[PDB]
């Protein structure tokens, strides 16, 4: 256990008080935008987004990956595609994904590291139209470039998954459809193997029979083959329907702390929030027992505010995070721990 004074340093580290808004937002009201991924390569900032081309959970294709460019981790320009719509293939209709190998390093380079000299990435991946699992469940693909990571180019991708809901080996807590994930490169191989997979899906507690989103862990040796932990789930938040997930690990010190989303938590008197929780061993966790670090409370993100990726540079904390509100407008906004301006970017006015 993580030492409630160490938890509550560690708070005061990472906070963002301040909400800049909007960094990445929809031009109409039939796009939506989530899903944050940063790095740095050069000089340059990037991030990799999600966009569902709906308005309802019904009426879209279902997620492409887009990549946006800025100088400043605040303005931003989006560049174009970087996994989309694969016709003939399993992932035909979902490629929503999440670059892999980030240096984690709280306050380090946010580069992106390579292996077998390519870049790397997961994604959730499927063949159902509509919001994510709506009409098909989601499996996690793999994907890679030899390109820049810089460009607007397609990423390769395999013809399987690497981890479904139909293996074998597939474990309680994923039964029903896998979502977001991110594999980290571990020099340490801290549980065995130097690739470790941090995942949410869907599943039933088979002492409860309670449905919720949990996180687990899957090992790999190569980026192809994965081995799930047999102590999976690793964390999780009991309760009917509830959400643990997006799992976002930086090591900072001899601590690695994992900023979370959370959603439909009893204990929160709004619908989705980012906290986050440390662990010296990657599968024991002690939860923050303090203020949420990301809220509902602009007009923005009324109803979410919720999923992370958080960056140290500077002496800056940026948290880039999901913002919805009650009339459904999903982009992706920005809080930092001191003020840092205003952002110019709006959603639409909202459908009647």
């Amino acid at each position: 256990k993580v030492t409630q004074e160490r938890m509550e340093q560690i708070y005061e580290e990472v906070k963002t008080p301040y909400k800049y808004g909007l960094a990445v937002a929809p031009t109409d009201n039939y796009h939506k935008i989530d899903c944050p991924t940063v790095f740095r390569q050069g000089d340059k900032w990037l991030m990799t987004y999600v966009v569902y081309n709906g308005k309802t959970g019904t009426d879209g294709r279902g997620y492409e990956t887009w990549i946006a460019e800025s100088d400043n981790l605040l303005d931003w320009r989006t560049l174009g595609r970087v996994l989309s719509y694969r016709d003939g293939k399993w992932d035909c209709n979902q490629r929503g994904g999440f670059p892999a190998l980030p240096d984690m390093e709280w306050g380090g380079s946010y580069e992106l590291q390579t292996y077998k000299g390519r870049h790397w990435m997961t994604y959730i991946g499927g063949e159902g139209t509509g919001y994510e699992a709506v009409k098909a469940p989601l499996f996690v693909g793999l994907a890679s470039t030899k390109g820049d990571i810089s460009t607007a180019h397609e990423w390769e991708s395999l013809d399987k998954p690497i981890l479904s809901i139909h293996d074998k080996d597939a474990q309680w807590w994923e039964k029903l459809t896998q979502y977001k994930s991110t594999v980290y490169w571990d020099k340490d191989k801290t549980l065995g193997a130097p690739f470790v997979m941090f995942y949410n899906a869907g599943g039933r507690h088979p002492e409860t029979d309670l449905k919720g989103e949990r996180v687990g862990i899957a090992l790999s040796k190569d980026m192809k083959t994965w081995k799930r932990y047999p102590g999976n789930p690793v964390f999780a938040h009991e309760a009917d329907g509830t959400i643990t997930g997006d799992a976002h690990i930086q090591k900072m010190g001899d601590v690695y702390v994992m900023f979370y989303f959370s959603a439909f938590e009893p204990s929160r008197k709004y619908k989705a929030f980012n906290t986050f929780a440390a662990s010296y061993d990657l599968v024991n966790w002690t939860d923050w027992h303090g203020a949420d670090l990301i809220i509902p409370s602009k007009n923005y993100d009324e109803l979410f505010a919720h999923k992370s990726y958080v960056i140290k540079h500077d002496g800056v904390v940026y948290h880039f995070y999901c913002a919805v509100n009650n009339a459904e407008q999903r982009g992706i906004a920005i809080a930092t721990s001191k003020p840092m301006g205003r952002s110019a970017v709006r959603f639409p006015k909202p459908e009647t």
